[PDB]
């Protein structure tokens, strides 16, 4: 809807780019990229375990 | 120049938007943002180091 930046924040990824030695851009997908994976596998196991719980009621129950 | 961006990759930053209940453009700032923050500090503490370096050889040369 309306993203967000703070100008201070718009700082700090030209600075991690140039550190990076990558664009502002290369740097963003990069990283969004990235932290995609991050996110994925948290939750990946965050359902797994969900699984577990339901599974170890599921005996208990009966 | 030329940004590169894998259409597997598209998914999964679609994909971890959609869990992370943000769009495509707000997780990747804020991805972007935060991963800014991880580099700056790495490199901070580098550099540190760098100087701690330099200042033992400083002392040992003399
Ligand atoms: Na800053
Ligand atoms: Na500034
Ligand atoms: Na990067
Ligand atoms: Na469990
Ligand atoms: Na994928
Ligand atoms: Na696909
Ligand atoms: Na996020
Ligand atoms: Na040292």
């Amino acid at each position: 809807i309306d993203l967000r930046l703070t100008d201070d924040d718009k700082s700090m990824i030209e600075e991690a780019a140039a550190i990076s030695n990558q664009s502002v851009s290369q740097f963003m997908l990069n990283s969004a990229s990235q932290r995609a994976a991050e996110v994925i596998e948290q939750h990946r196991r965050v359902i797994l375990n969900e699984e577990s719980w339901t599974r170890v009621m599921d005996a208990l129950s009966n």
